[PDB]
């Protein structure tokens, strides 16, 4: 049929085996389609990217090309296929396939009320593919709900891995200390993306919409309050601490006021996720074993990583021909 397949004027060069192509998204240098495996008789997502004069870009697509071959863990998206050419120097392009999703939580949060039942179902099963990716040793760095992928069922993957990293312990959904002290280093750091998740959910509403970067944490402390004594001891950076000393004094506005009508144990959970304080934040299992979970959790259903991660590339610096080469070698799994 014709040739090679033309999205939007892109081409999508997917060979025979994915046909019936239709356009779905285009976050920058990456487009998505919907697709027809036809081998596995399947519809598919097909993520095309084209990465190789950013060393930015090609850093991402390894890191989440590495990560998400080794992970299987039904809420997390796997790949189930990676089309690229078959030398180096013809590679422009990498079409990463994945499970056909129907929609994803910011889609549904702008459209839909959750019962508690739902949001309840959803913040479960972001913590088991939490928990999940946390033994294995690596840190998210960038859940939100345009990353939470859901089918009809309600099954919930995790999406976009392009910023993970192996822990070494948008804006609206980072937590605190990365503005503050280092570029955030625990795991405490996807927790905090969790508990503004949950709280979008709770609402329909992100919690901390900042419209610019110092704005986002007058967000955070407009509504857990000033940083206590001992709080402001976990910023260790001389900058940000004075800079939080120079704050005129601030409320804590309790949890109830901004969400009257969510249940009081989600609530609960709510604050120990936003907290401050790495430190004091709640972690994943005990997340998981809190009461607002009490029907999901089910940790003999809750697998772990069979061994955690330490990476074999980290702190890069790495030329993009060279990241390029990696690329071409672990996307070797897939070839002919
Ligand atoms: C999953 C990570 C992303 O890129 C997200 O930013 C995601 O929001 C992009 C979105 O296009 C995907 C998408 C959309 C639908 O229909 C709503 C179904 C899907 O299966 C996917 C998908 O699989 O996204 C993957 C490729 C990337």
């Amino acid at each position: 049929a014709a040739g090679p397949e033309m999205v939007r004027g892109q081409v999508f060069d997917v060979g025979p085996r994915y046909t019936n192509l239709s356009y779905i998204g285009e976050g920058a240098y990456g487009m998505v389609c919907s697709a027809y495996d036809n081998l596995n008789k399947v519809r598919v997502a097909i993520k095309k990217i084209s990465p190789f004069e950013h060393q930015t870009y090609c850093q991402r697509t390894l890191r989440e090309i590495k990560i998400l071959l080794r992970f299987r863990h039904e809420n997390i998206i796997g790949i189930n296929d990676i089309i690229r050419a078959p030398t180096i120097e013809q590679m422009k392009d990498v079409y990463i396939v994945q499970d056909l999703m129907e929609t994803d939580l910011y889609k549904l949060l702008k459209t839909q009320h959750l019962s508690n039942d739902h949001i309840c179902y959803f913040l479960y099963q972001i913590l088991r593919g939490l928990k999940y990716i946390h033994s294995a040793n690596v840190l998210h760095r960038d859940l939100k709900p345009s990353n939470l992928l859901l089918n009809t069922t309600c099954d919930l993957k995790i999406c976009d891995f392009g910023l993970a990293r192996v822990a070494d312990p948008t804006r609206w959904y980072r937590a605190p200390e990365i503005m503050l002290n280092s570029k955030g280093y625990t795991k405490s750091i996807d927790i905090w993306s969790v508990g503004c998740i949950l709280a979008e959910m709770l609402s329909n509403r992100p919690i901390f919409p900042g419209k610019h970067y110092l704005d986002q944490l007058n967000h955070i402390l407009g509504i857990l309050g000033s940083p206590s004594q001992e709080d402001l001891n976990c910023i260790i950076n001389l900058k940000a601490r004075n800079y939080l000393l120079s704050l005129p004094h601030k409320n804590k506005v309790p949890w109830n006021r901004l969400f009257p009508n969510a249940d009081s144990k989600a609530l609960d959970l709510l604050d120990k996720m936003l907290t401050f304080n790495p430190h004091k934040r709640i972690e994943v299992e005990q997340a998981l074993a809190h009461p607002y979970l009490e029907q999901y959790y089910d940790p003999s259903d809750e697998p772990i990583a069979e061994a955690p991660f330490k990476f074999d590339m980290e702190l890069d610096d790495l030329p993009k021909e060279k990241l390029k080469e990696l690329i071409f070698e672990e996307t070797a799994r897939f070839q002919p």
